[PDB]
């Protein structure tokens, strides 16, 4: 017998104590080693309700990642409420590692194993676990990187699809590689990303067909974002400590929906902090080749309003709430207290 409850979670990881990489350092001091033989119990005849959009596990992960970045990735100047903070901004070793979230005694984590679970409502195939799977704390907008893939069909997630103000999370069932590079040898902030156009356009066509099922077979249209902060209008992410901002106009070009697509990118020092603490200037990029190859496993979308009297629905890449990134991985888990 159990009931829905929130409690203090702890973390587990396979971090190395001898690593200078910042995720390793944080996890060494903030997490315990992983269980080599974890137990999972599949529950029979058990129906449980989940709600990925109201899940305290997400708030707790957010607190961890904020703490990690605060101790690791420090900007040269910080612009809060008018209180300017100047500090050292050393270049670091940066590469996210999987973090597991675990319940203490008296509690357990229920896991939804339904193949086409959208994140809310009843789940039929439920199991109980001690810890989540390993989740990499990848901070990004527009595209979700290095995550897990949907097991069967592409999944559309939203707290309320009818509400255009609510962010849509697209969970891909097939990853697409994105290859981003700041070449060695001169604009030190000029970079680019390479993507297989045949792979991407095929996947995007499938996303269109899935969106049709949720929007009464209306015509599905992709468009680049219309105004807003750079973090939202561009695909922003962190590669080896450096903030990349990439133009994704070529990715959301309803025309193609086959060669190599090259997105123009820029390394930015002055950014709007995802933590929500204002503007900050980080250190200039390191020398040499800066490269990150990532799997696109999800897309963050925002639907246009004002289209109720037409046969079209328009979607633009979005983001800005990093909690949605954690939701995209934590959707199938909830904490319950054992009586
Ligand atoms: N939606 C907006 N225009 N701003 C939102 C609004 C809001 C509310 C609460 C906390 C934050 C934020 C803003 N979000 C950000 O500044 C942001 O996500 N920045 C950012 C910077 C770097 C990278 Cl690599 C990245 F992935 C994201
Ligand atoms: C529930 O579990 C059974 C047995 O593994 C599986 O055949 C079925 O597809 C599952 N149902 C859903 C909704 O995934
Ligand atoms: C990239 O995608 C491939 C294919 O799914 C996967 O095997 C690999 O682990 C992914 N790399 C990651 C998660 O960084
Ligand atoms: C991904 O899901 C779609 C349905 O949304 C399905 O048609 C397609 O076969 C799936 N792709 C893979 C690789 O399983
Ligand atoms: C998810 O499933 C629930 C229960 O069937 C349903 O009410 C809701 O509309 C679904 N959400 C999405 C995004 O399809
Ligand atoms: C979903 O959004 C629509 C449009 O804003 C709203 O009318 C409706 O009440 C919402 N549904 C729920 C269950 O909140
Ligand atoms: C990434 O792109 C560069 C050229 O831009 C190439 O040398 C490298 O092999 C690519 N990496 C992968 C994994 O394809
Ligand atoms: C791009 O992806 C397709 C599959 O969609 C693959 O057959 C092709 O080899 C890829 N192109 C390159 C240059 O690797
Ligand atoms: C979309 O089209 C299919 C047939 O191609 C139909 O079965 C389905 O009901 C349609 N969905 C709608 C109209 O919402
Ligand atoms: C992205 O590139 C396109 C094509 O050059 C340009 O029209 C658009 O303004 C760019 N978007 C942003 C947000 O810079
Ligand atoms: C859309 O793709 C086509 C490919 O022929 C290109 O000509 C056009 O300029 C693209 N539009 C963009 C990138 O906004
Ligand atoms: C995604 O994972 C790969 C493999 O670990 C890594 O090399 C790459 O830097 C990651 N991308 C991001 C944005 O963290």
């Amino acid at each position: 017998v159990w009931k829905d409850a929130d409690t203090t979670l702890f973390c587990a990881s396979d971090a190395k104590a001898h690593e200078t990489e910042v995720h390793n350092v944080w996890a060494t001091h903030a997490c315990v080693p992983t269980d080599p033989n974890p137990q999972e119990i599949h529950l029979e005849n058990v129906t449980e309700n989940f709600n990925m959009w109201k899940n305290n596990m997400v708030e707790q992960m957010q607190e961890d990642v904020i703490s990690l970045w605060d101790q690791s990735l420090q900007p040269c100047v910080k612009l809060t409420g008018g209180s300017v903070i100047k500090q050292a901004c050393p270049k670091i070793s940066f590469d996210p590692i999987p973090i597991h979230y675990c319940t203490p005694a008296g509690y357990v984590i229920l896991k939804c194993n339904d193949k086409n679970f959208n994140g809310t409502g009843p789940c039929k195939n439920v199991s109980s676990v001690q810890c989540t799977h390993g989740i990499k704390p990848v901070v990004s907008t527009q595209l979700l990187l290095n995550g897990s893939l949907a097991e069967e069909e592409i999944i559309i997630r939203s707290e309320n699809l009818t509400n255009n103000a609510k962010t849509i999370i697209v969970h891909l069932n097939k990853s697409v590689e994105i290859n981003c590079t700041r070449p060695s040898n001169g604009d030190i902030r000029k970079a680019y990303c390479e993507i297989n156009g045949t792979k991407w356009n095929k996947v995007l066509k499938q996303v269109t067909e899935k969106l049709k099922e949720h929007f009464n077979n209306k015509t599905i249209i992709f468009q680049p974002p219309s105004g807003g902060d750079l973090e939202i209008t561009m695909h922003s992410f962190n590669c080896r400590g450096e903030f990349f901002y990439c133009n994704t106009t070529q990715l959301f070009n309803n025309t193609c929906i086959n060669g190599t697509i090259t997105l123009p990118c820029k390394i930015k020092q002055i950014i709007n902090m995802w933590q929500g603490t204002g503007q900050a200037m980080y250190a200039p990029p390191i020398d040499g080749k800066i490269n990150c190859v990532s799997n696109i496993t999800g897309i963050l979308l925002t639907r246009d309003g004002g289209a109720n009297n037409t046969s079209n629905e328009t979607f633009r890449p979005g983001g800005g709430n990093i909690k949605d990134n954690w939701r995209s991985e934590l959707y199938k888990y909830k904490v319950v207290q054992i009586e």
